[PDB]
């Protein structure tokens, strides 16, 4: 039982370790990119989020790495559009450059940005791709994003989310909600909106994710929290390829894995909820809540509970049906595309 | 038996104003603001109308000690020589350097310190062993934020000041990150603090004029007191029911560093704040004693 699925994080370990080589060279890719941007007057504010230089979004592909820059607005004032709580327009300014009226255009800042990294790679084997932009260098891929930095306080829709105050408490909320919060330029479908993302707040709920402070640093304190998540992600990218020819999983991502995920851990607060001797129940309950959301249609955004991700206006139903039928069968005869 | 310590703490539980907001100083060159952010210290539980205030200035420094590890000498920038105020706020104490203009018909004590964002000195690298306690993530997450560093006598020093993490500390304690924000998870680990620097004050005020007790402060309690958390790391050891145990055993640890002669500082482990070299065993002898006495009797200097 649970040993196969220990066996598939064994190798989901060993083979997220062999990228030495290949992270050296995207600090160094970032690390020109970055200096080269900081010539222009527009992005001479950016950086990295942490001197963490990447991420990735795929557990299965470690060749495929994810950055974000982050660009500081000084005063930055928000204005929701068309009621959807995630998308907001943005209202001596050095990104005035780019102010179509009272708004920042998301296509202006975007153009700049793509030609000085164009320009900046045209001076190791790099070819740029049009998440801003994707770098393929060689023959490893770096998917870059723009985010503008906010220090003000998070907007109200928000007010209701990041329900961690029975896990790991009603001090932290407060603390995690002083921190920033990040704008991608996304098209609202209208092209000139930009999303709210909480990307940095969940990193560090699951690298400090347990009721107490000490949980995984001792055996006596270790959980299976991640070791259940890798599982999600690892479960849906698998289907996604077997059908990547077809288009039901297409809507699908990592993103609605990490939202169940996080649901789940509210719901068992508790670190003796999630032993590591229960890693076999502990992910089937996370296969089973999964499930629950896709049948139900509901899936709610852990820091904006009025947007659902699975509504039906997003996903059609018969893509939660399909993804539903290939999870049960999986989960009946002990996840055979695990070992595919 | 601790229903006693139980009013105690009721009575220390029975309007600051602060002109800090003068903007004056910023009107200057030189001045840098509140360390305490939007939050007013007492550093005595039994003197609401004695207030500290700590004003802070950030350094982008060449640090040197001799080998006091907590005295040293700092090393575009808005005096020189190694770096050296009151006639400023003259115009809108014998401690060494801290606190400076203590200042209102009610006192505020401000301390005027410098702030580096640089790594914490060597000295401080086996200290802060919180990591069986608060864990190692918080350990090197709290070595990540800023020290700082107070004018204060060792020619001219300045000293280590690590108050804002003892502060953090206390208010984010327990082992669980949801330790007393529900009825399960009550602890007496600050009610015990509490109780520590109470019978302190309470000693030092009874013993006012002989010079036994003149050179032990609060930061002789809370360094104890660190140490017992360190010693106690699982909230089940502070369970609000224990009470009357957990100030028993937090006295004793008290009164087993002055016996001994060993109290090492919390951050730095070298410095030893109950040396012969600083304190009199006369001294640390007659405050057992009292200590002892109190403890025998159900603590009367509380009454
Ligand atoms: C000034 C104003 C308010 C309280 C105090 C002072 C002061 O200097 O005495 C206390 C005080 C104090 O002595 N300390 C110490 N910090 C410290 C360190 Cl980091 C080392 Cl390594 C050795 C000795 C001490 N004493 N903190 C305060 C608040
Ligand atoms: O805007 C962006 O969306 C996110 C994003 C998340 C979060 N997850 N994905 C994602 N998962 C995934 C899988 Cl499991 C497979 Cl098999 C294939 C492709 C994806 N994508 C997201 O795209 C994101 C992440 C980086 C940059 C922009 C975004
Ligand atoms: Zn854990
Ligand atoms: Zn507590």
């Amino acid at each position: 039982g649970a040993s196969k699925l220990r066996a598939v994080l064994e190798k989901l370990k060993l083979s997220r370790d062999d990228i030495s080589t290949a992270a050296g060279m995207v600090k160094g890719v970032v690390d020109h990119l970055l200096l080269r941007l900081k010539c222009d007057s527009a992005f001479r504010g950016v950086g990295l989020l942490n001197t963490s230089y990447y991420e990735h979004v795929k557990i299965s592909a470690p060749n495929e790495f994810d950055v974000m820059f982050k660009l500081e607005v000084p005063r930055i004032q928000l204005e929701e559009y068309s009621n959807t709580r995630a998308y907001y327009f943005v209202k001596e300014n050095p990104l005035s450059q780019f102010l179509e009226g009272e708004i920042l255009s998301a296509s202006k800042m975007l153009s700049k940005f793509r030609k000085i990294i164009k320009e900046e790679i045209n001076d190791t084997d790099v070819i740029m791709k049009r998440p801003a932009v994707t770098l393929l260098i060689s023959e490893i891929s770096v998917d870059i994003t723009l985010a503008l930095e906010s220090k003000s306080s998070w907007p109200a829709s928000t007010q209701e989310g990041l329900r961690i105050q029975n896990w790991l408490s009603a001090k932290v909320r407060k603390q995690l909600r002083l921190k920033p919060f990040y704008l991608v330029p996304k098209h609202a479908k209208q092209e000139e909106t930009w999303r709210l993302s909480f990307s940095h707040i969940e990193k560090e709920i699951l690298n400090n994710h347990g009721k107490s402070k000490t949980c995984c640093e001792n055996k006596e304190e270790k959980c299976c929290r991640k070791d259940c998540l890798k599982l999600m992600k690892y479960l849906l990218e698998q289907l996604k390829e077997r059908f990547k020819d077809k288009k039901h999983l297409d809507k699908f991502s990592s993103y609605h894995v990490k939202t169940a995920f996080f649901h789940v851990c509210t719901q068992n607060p508790q670190d003796s909820q999630w032993d590591r001797k229960d890693l076999g129940l502990c992910f089937d309950n996370c296969v089973t809540y999964f499930l629950q959301c896709l049948r139900t249609e509901k899936l709610e955004n852990y820091f904006i509970p009025e947007f659902n991700l699975f509504s039906s206006n997003l996903i059609d139903k018969r893509s939660k049906e399909f993804l539903t039928k290939q999870i049960e069968y999986e989960r009946n005869n002990e996840f055979p595309v695990f070992d595919e």
